[PDB]
Parts: C-alpha cells; structure tokens; sequence
C-alpha cells in the first residue's frame, strides 16, 4: 500500500519553525506580527477557514484580527477598509478571505491589497513575479504543496507532473512552480509539467497521468482520480476540497481507498493540503513582518 | 506530408492590417504611432533583429528610431535613457533589445520601460496581467505562435499541447496562452499544456511529444523534434533560432525529416521570426492607441 502523507503532522512542523522564528524574532526586539483578515459575509466555509487561520497564528504567536464585514458592503467600503489597514503600521500581513459576492470586482480588491502585506501572494505584482521565478510571496496552497513533496523527499528534478486545474491562485501556480528552474532567485522543482483542466477529455487525462512520477489534483471534483489513472508507485496530492452530503462531508478529488493500492504515496482529505495552506500563510505572515522583500 | 506554414507571408498579411489600421488612426487626426528601440552594444544578430523591427515600422507607417549603445554603458545610463523615453509623449512603443550586456540586470530593464510604451510585454505587471488572463501587452514571440495557429485554424481547445522550453519571454507565455480559458478577458487555447526543458530526459519528452497535436519548440537545440518523436498529422512549430554552418540558421525541428510526418510545420527562416516582429507592430499601435492605459 501507499504511504500515506499526514498534512496535521508536517503542518504541526512548519507550524514550529515559525513559532521559533516569531519568538527569535521578537526577542531580538521587534514588534510581534500582526495579521489581519478581512471576512465578507457568510459562508460557512469561508467562517470556518477564517478560524483556522485565527488558530494557527495564536498558536505560533502571531497576532490576529478577523474584521467580518456582511455580503451588503460596497466595494468602495472594502477598498476603503484594505486602505485603511495598508496604512496601519501595525498590520504586517493583510489577507481577503474569498469568494467575496458576486457584486465586488475580486481582482481589483485583490490588487488593493499592499504587495508587501499580500500574504496570499495574489497581487499582480506577486503574481508576476512568481511568474518570472523571482522572490515573491508565494500563494499558500502551491506552497503547501511544495513543501509536501519536497519535505516527504519526493524527487522533481527530470520528473514528470500532472496538475489538474488551472486556477490563478492554486493549479496555476503550482505548476509553475514545479516546472521551473531549481536556480531561479526562487528556484521551482524542473519537473516535466502537464496542465489540465475542465477541457481535458477524460482519455487525455489518463494518458497523461499514467505517465506521471506525481499527480497533483486542485479541480474540485470527487473522483476525478482513479486508481486505473495513476502509475504504480506515484505520489498524488489530492488538493480537492468537495463538501458532499450523505451527514455533510469533506471528501477530495482523488478515491483515496483505492488509489491506496496503487500508489507509492498519497495525501488525505480531510487532514491532508489543507492544514499545509494555513501553515504556510503563517510563514508569509512571518516573512511579511520581516520586510524582507521590501 | 506536411503543409509548410509561411510566417514570412503571414505576417506580410498581419503588417497590411497594421498599415491600415495605423492610416486609419492618422486620418483620423491621431499623432502617427512612434517606436522607439534601445540597442546595446554590437551582437550581430542583435543588429539584425533591430534592422527588421526598423524596417517592418516603416512598412506599416510606424515611425522608428533605434538608439544604439556601447556595451559599456552602465546600467544606470540606461535607466536614464529609458525613463527619457517614458516621459516623451512622442514615443508610443519603447523596447530594449536582447540580450543586454552581463553587468546590466535584464530585470530591472525590462520593468523600468514603462507598462504602457511595453511593446515587448515583458515588463512585470504585463507579465502578471498575462499569467492572471487579464488585458496586456502580450509579448511578441507567442502572440505570433498563436496566431499562426489560429489563422491556419489548427483547433486548441481540448488538444494535447507540448511546448518545449520555459523561458520567461517565449517558453512560459507560450505555455500560459495555450492552457487557459478560452472565455477570459484575454482568451487562453484550453488546450492540454506539457512544459519540458533541459531537464525532461530525451525519452521522457518523446513520450509527451507523441501524443501531441500540437508540438511547439523553443529550445535553441537543433534536431531536438524528429519525426518518430511526433504524431501523424500534428502541427509542429519551430520557435528555435539556430546559428550553425556560410553561416547557417536553423529550427529545433528537423524539418526535413519531421515534414514527412506532420499535418502542418513551420520552417526556419521564414517561420515564427517574421510573426514575432509582425505582432510587434501590433503592439504598437496598440500602445498609441491607448487602449489598455
Ligand atoms: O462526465 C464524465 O464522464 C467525465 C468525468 C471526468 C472527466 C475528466 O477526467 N476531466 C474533465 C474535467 C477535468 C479534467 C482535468 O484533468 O482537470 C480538471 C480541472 C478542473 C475542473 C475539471 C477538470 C478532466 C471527463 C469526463
Ligand atoms: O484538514 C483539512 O483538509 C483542511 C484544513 C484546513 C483548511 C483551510 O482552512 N483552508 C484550505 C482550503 C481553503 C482555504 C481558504 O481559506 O479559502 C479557500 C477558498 C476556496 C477553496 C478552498 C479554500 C483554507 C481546509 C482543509
Ligand atoms: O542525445 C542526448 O543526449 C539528448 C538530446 C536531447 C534530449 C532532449 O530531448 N531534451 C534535453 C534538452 C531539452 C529538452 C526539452 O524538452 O526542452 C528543452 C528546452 C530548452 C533547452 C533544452 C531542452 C529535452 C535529451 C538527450
Ligand atoms: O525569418 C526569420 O526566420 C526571422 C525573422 C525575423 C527575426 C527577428 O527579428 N526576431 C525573431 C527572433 C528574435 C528577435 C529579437 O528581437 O530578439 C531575439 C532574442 C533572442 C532570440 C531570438 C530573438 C526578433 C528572426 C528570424
């Protein structure tokens, strides 16, 4: 059977490193950080995320505050609140908690955000230059799965790579980063990387994911991966987050029990990427209040 | 056997709409669109591509003037120059030619030109506006490789797609065009996209480039595609730019070879290198028109 990576645990490491980067860092006399989230609305995952990151910052001792606004606010109002804490000096890390309503343009708010504070990494400018290898804040979920696959010693280099989805702030990125230049400023993994995505016919798919060393899956859909598609001894990363009902559930994109059988690693949802993405916005939330990048 | 895809008439083609486009900004009593070109230093193939973006201008009613520099010029110089230009209201289109010497930060360069006068797109929120399928001044190289497959009408959506090589102006957009959404403010190919590079071991590319209706190369390695790496009946695009010997200039593909085999194939010379400048004069006029300011 496949090794099963556990999220919980390699999340509870990096949760550690930045638990004593903080405390050095604020021993050396500096302000301890402080994250602010902005949270519109009301959906219920949305709420739940928010608490999660709200957790994960006490527990490395990085301050937080979730400021909820509800789904009425202007999109002029938010711009307004985004300046406000952009202004604030106090403020190191500023995130917008998404889907925001229908009715407030998402990449303008996303861009509103300070690049300097934008812990998520999804400022055209962050994006950019994530995009041209260069230092960045790196999105949490492509960084999460980095650090899975690297931290499990998990070889990229010459490697082949399926990544099924092609969203800006998780397929996308984490193809680039595996494809790209291990001696780039900000080196990715020179992997040999296929994209899909909701275009793909089922059959290309599979002829592609059988050929594949790792199969990273970020497409929201349950079963899209099968055991039959995946090589013998392959990792696959299940970044799918689908609530079904049957007792409401937290299932993933991979069938876990039997891609089990086939594969040499994988990744449970829940307990599995998750916790790695809200892990890894605490080491930005760190990085944010170093000012490291500028 | 393949059906040899001209880039020299093709983008003969795309210039005629630029002239007129540009005749029809002028009458309109628009200022006529100017490019202005930073040429550093005395590469030769450097001169070569500055004397064909000159000359495809002035073709298309652009007007042009190249600003050459030694190699020794420093990087601050440089910033110098490119933020006169940013500021003279008379330059529509700005670009520094490449590769630039060692101890000038290609970077840095490309994100002082202004994103507006960026008829390269290679400045970092073009860049960044491109990656998010947002409006921008895409970069030349794969806007032409995907018009020459949209005007041959070679179809994307679904397809399997190869592109060979990831650098940051050719490789990457190339990659990042073919794979995203055909419904975006900037439509993307919804094609299959496998991005290989020095590191895809030769076995490891050929099992991809097999399965491929599209193949494009942009290696700079010759005879990097042969025909047993293709599908029958694929189109197969040759973005290489390869000197070797009287001084020769070849593809990735080879085209000889790969010709018997593919649907459709694009030769070099004659190929991408005319649409790369070609959609160069398209930014152009892109950029004095004002669209995307
Ligand atoms: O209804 C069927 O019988 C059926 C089931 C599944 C597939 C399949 O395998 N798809 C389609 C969607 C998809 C794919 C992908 O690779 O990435 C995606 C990333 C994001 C969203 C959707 C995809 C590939 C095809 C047909
Ligand atoms: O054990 C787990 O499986 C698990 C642990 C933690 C999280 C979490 O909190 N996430 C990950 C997904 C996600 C987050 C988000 O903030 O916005 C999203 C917006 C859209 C889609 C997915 C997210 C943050 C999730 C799962
Ligand atoms: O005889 C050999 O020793 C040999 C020849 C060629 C290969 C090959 O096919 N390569 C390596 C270079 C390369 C590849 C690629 O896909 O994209 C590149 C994009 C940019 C630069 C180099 C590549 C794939 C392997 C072995
Ligand atoms: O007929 C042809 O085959 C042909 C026509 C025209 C051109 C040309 O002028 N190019 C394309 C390549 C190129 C250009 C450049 O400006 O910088 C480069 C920097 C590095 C690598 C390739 C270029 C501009 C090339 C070939």
């Amino acid at each position: 059977e496949a090794v099963v990576i556990s999220g919980r645990k390699l999340a509870q490491q990096i949760k550690q490193e930045v638990r004593q980067e903080v405390e050095e860092w604020v021993a050396s006399g500096n302000k301890r950080p402080h994250l602010s989230v902005i949270l519109v609305g009301e959906n219920p995952a949305s709420h739940s995320y928010v608490l999660n990151k709200t957790r994960a910052a006490a527990v490395v001792g990085i301050n937080s505050e979730t400021i909820m606004k509800p789904a009425s606010i202007s999109e002029e109002e938010l711009l307004n609140l985004i300046n406000k804490l952009n202004n604030d000096d106090n403020v190191d890390g500023l995130l917008v908690q998404l889907p925001l309503p229908e009715h407030i343009d998402e990449r303008r708010i996303c861009n509103a955000v300070s690049p300097d504070k934008d812990v998520d990494g999804f400022h055209v400018i962050n994006v950019g230059r994530m995009c041209l290898d260069q230092y960045s804040m790196l999105p949490a979920t492509p960084w999460g799965v980095w650090e899975i696959i690297k931290r499990t010693g998990i070889p990229t280099l010459g490697k082949n790579v399926v990544v099924a989805g092609r969203s800006k702030n998780v397929g996308m990125p984490i193809a680039m980063l595996l494809h790209t230049d291990g001696a780039h400023e900000r080196p990715g993994g020179d992997a040999t990387v296929t994209i899909s995505h909701r275009y793909t016919p089922k059959e290309q798919l599979k002829k592609h994911t059988i050929l594949a060393d790792i199969v990273i899956s970020a497409a929201g859909i349950p079963n899209l991966i099968t055991a039959d598609m995946i090589k013998e001894g392959a990792a696959v990363i299940d970044v799918g987050i689908n609530r079904v009902h049957d007792k409401p559930k937290l299932v993933g994109d991979v069938d876990f029990e039997g891609v089990r059988q086939k594969a040499g690693y994988i990744t449970p949802v829940p307990g599995g990427v998750g916790p790695m993405t809200v892990a890894m916005l605490m080491k930005n939330t760190i990085i944010a209040a170093k000012k490291v990048l500028r």
